[PDB]
Formats: C-alpha cells, sequence, structure tokens
C-alpha cells in the first residue's frame, strides 16, 4: 500500500468513528459505533503499532467534542472512561491471536469474537458499573443483569462489522 492508500484508510477509520461513536447500536436513522470492530480489525490486519494509540487519541477528541459543540449528552463519560482503553487493546489483541492461528476460519471467528467482545464487555459495561460513580451499591447480580443487556447489541454492531470487513476480503481475494 501506498502513503496515499494509508492515508486514505486512515481517514476512512476516524470519519467511521466521527460518524458513529455517538450510537452503541442501530437505528432507523445512524450507524452504530464502528469502534470495537475497528480495533479488532487492526490487530487482524495491521502490522504497525503505533495506529493504535493514535486513534484512540482520535475516539477521545471525538467523544469531547460529540458532548462539548455536538449536544450529545455526557451521560456516559465519567471517572471510568479511561476504562475504554483496556477494552479497546483487548479487541486488539483478540484480532492478532485470531490471526495468529489460522495463518474455514469462520467458526473459529465466531468463538474469538463472543469472548474478546465479552472481555470489551466487561471492562466498559462492569467499569461504569462499578467505578462511573452513578451506582451506590453495585453487585454482582446487579453487573450480569447489565451485562446480559448490553452484551447482545454491543456484539451484533461488532458483527455488523467483522461481518462485512469478512465478506470484503474474501470478494478481493477472488478478484
Ligand atoms: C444510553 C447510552 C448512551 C447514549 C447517551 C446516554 C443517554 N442517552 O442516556 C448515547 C448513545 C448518546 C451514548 C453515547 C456514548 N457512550 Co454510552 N451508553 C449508553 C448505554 C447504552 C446505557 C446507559 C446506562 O447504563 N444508563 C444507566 C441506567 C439507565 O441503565 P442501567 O444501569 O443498565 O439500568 C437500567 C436498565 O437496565 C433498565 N432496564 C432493565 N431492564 C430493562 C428492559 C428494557 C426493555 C429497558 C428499555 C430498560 C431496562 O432499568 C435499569 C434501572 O435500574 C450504556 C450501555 C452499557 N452500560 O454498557 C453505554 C455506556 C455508558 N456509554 C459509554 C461511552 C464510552 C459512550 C461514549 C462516551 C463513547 C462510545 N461510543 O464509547 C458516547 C458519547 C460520545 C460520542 N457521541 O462520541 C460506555 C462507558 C464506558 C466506560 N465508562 O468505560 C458504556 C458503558 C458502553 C460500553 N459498554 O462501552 N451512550
Ligand atoms: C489519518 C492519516 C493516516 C496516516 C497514515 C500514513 C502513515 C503510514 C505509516 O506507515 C506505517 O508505519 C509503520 C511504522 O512502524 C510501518 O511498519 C509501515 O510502513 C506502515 O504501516
Ligand atoms: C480496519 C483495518 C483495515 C486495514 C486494512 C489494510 C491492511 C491490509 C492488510 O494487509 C494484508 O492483507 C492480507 C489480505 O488482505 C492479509 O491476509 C494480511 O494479514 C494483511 O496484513
Ligand atoms: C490513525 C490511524 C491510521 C490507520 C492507517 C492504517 C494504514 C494501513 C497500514 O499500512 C499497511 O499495512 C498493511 C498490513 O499491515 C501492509 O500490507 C502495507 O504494506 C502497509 O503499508
Ligand atoms: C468488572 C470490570 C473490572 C475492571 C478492572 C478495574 C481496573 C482498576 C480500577 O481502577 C480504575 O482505573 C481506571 C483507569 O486506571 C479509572 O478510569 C477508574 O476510575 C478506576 O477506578
Ligand atoms: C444461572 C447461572 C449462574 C449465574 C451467575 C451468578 C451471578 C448472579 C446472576 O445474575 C443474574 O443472572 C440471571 C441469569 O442467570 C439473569 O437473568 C439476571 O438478570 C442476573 O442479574
Amino acid at each position: 500500500l501506498t502513503r496515499r492508500q494509508q492515508i486514505a484508510i486512515g481517514f476512512v477509520l476516524v470519519l467511521m468513528m466521527l460518524l458513529t461513536r455517538s450510537h452503541h447500536w442501530a437505528s432507523i436513522h445512524s450507524l452504530p459505533d464502528a469502534s470495537w470492530a475497528i480495533f479488532f480489525l487492526l490487530g487482524v490486519y495491521v502490522r504497525a503499532l503505533w495506529v493504535v494509540p493514535a486513534l484512540i487519541a482520535a475516539s477521545v477528541v471525538i467523544d469531547y467534542v460529540a458532548i462539548t459543540w455536538g449536544g450529545v449528552s455526557d451521560f456516559c463519560v465519567s471517572p471510568a472512561y479511561w476504562l475504554l482503553i483496556p477494552a479497546y487493546l483487548a479487541l486488539f489483541a483478540g484480532g492478532r491471536f485470531y490471526a495468529r492461528g489460522h495463518s474455514l476460519g469462520l467458526f473459529r471467528l465466531a468463538g474469538v469474537a463472543l469472548a474478546v467482545v465479552a472481555v470489551a464487555q466487561l471492562l466498559t459495561t462492569g467499569g461504569f458499573y462499578f467505578y462511573s460513580g452513578r451506582f451506590a451499591d453495585p453487585t454482582l447480580a446487579g453487573l450480569v443483569l447489565r451485562l446480559e443487556k448490553y452484551f447482545p447489541p454491543m456484539l451484533g454492531t461488532f458483527a455488523l462489522y467483522v461481518g462485512l470487513a469478512a465478506t470484503v476480503h474474501v470478494a478481493l481475494a477472488a478478484v
């Protein structure tokens, strides 16, 4: 890939974040947050390590703007916010791990996705419940009710985007 193709890819990833990080799952009007799939897909495909911290930086300034200027609720922003970072890293590591084996991969992909997203969900949903300070008496039961509610739609968002990456790749492979 030329420098130009790299810049193009870079901008399309930042733009995707820009356009989707205000929706955790799909609505009639809007695309859901591509962020979790992106970090996973960076794990799968992109060797350069520096891209991950760069794309984290982008996510953070995007959230700040969305809320400061874009009129988006700041409900979700709290001391627990930084727990996004280990979730992003877990997803990236997930994609690295999936690429290591099977260097056919599909039923293996599903199992890897479910596990790696579950780690991200614990860190984020669990981080928020336990450390946002918006919950006076957080319990294990309470944690699990919330994982049960949020995991399916956020997993579906992830599978939407990773699904498409897969079908793009298999296509391009033929081509
Ligand atoms: C709603 C929401 C939003 C809304 C804004 C808030 C709002 N509109 O109230 C939107 C979509 C705008 C939003 C945006 C963001 N969000 Co938000 N958001 C959520 C969500 C889905 C719920 C908030 C919540 O927990 N409220 C607290 C109460 C109301 O809900 P609860 O604790 O679960 O309890 C109630 C429900 O379970 C309800 N209930 C029980 N059963 C049932 C059944 C039904 C049918 C219903 C409807 C309700 C219901 O009753 C309970 C009352 O005790 C959570 C999901 C999650 N927790 O994983 C993320 C979450 C809080 N958001 C998060 C983040 C980070 C963001 C962003 C800052 C960036 C991002 N995309 O990651 C952006 C904003 C910046 C930007 N735009 O660029 C993270 C926080 C991560 C962390 N702290 O480490 C979370 C935890 C998502 C995640 N798993 O990553 N978000
Ligand atoms: C939003 C704008 C996007 C900017 C993208 C252009 C810069 C690309 C840098 O190249 C990357 O540098 C790695 C460093 O380790 C190398 O391994 C490898 O050459 C490549 O992956
Ligand atoms: C959302 C992240 C998107 C990044 C896509 C650009 C990186 C290009 C990937 O190059 C190589 O391509 C082969 C087939 O495409 C892969 O098998 C290989 O593992 C990968 O390293
Ligand atoms: C701010 C985020 C920037 C993200 C931009 C990612 C650019 C893609 C990385 O470069 C390319 O990666 C392929 C797989 O590693 C290599 O096949 C190719 O030779 C290399 O040039
Ligand atoms: C059930 C999921 C558990 C997640 C593991 C908790 C990590 C350590 C707890 O410290 C947390 O560290 C974050 C950054 O270091 C801060 O954002 C947060 O305020 C702080 O309390
Ligand atoms: C039966 C398997 C063992 C469950 C693990 C023990 C922790 C407490 C369980 O939390 C509860 O789990 C229910 C399903 O088990 C959910 O429907 C409910 O919303 C949730 O709050």
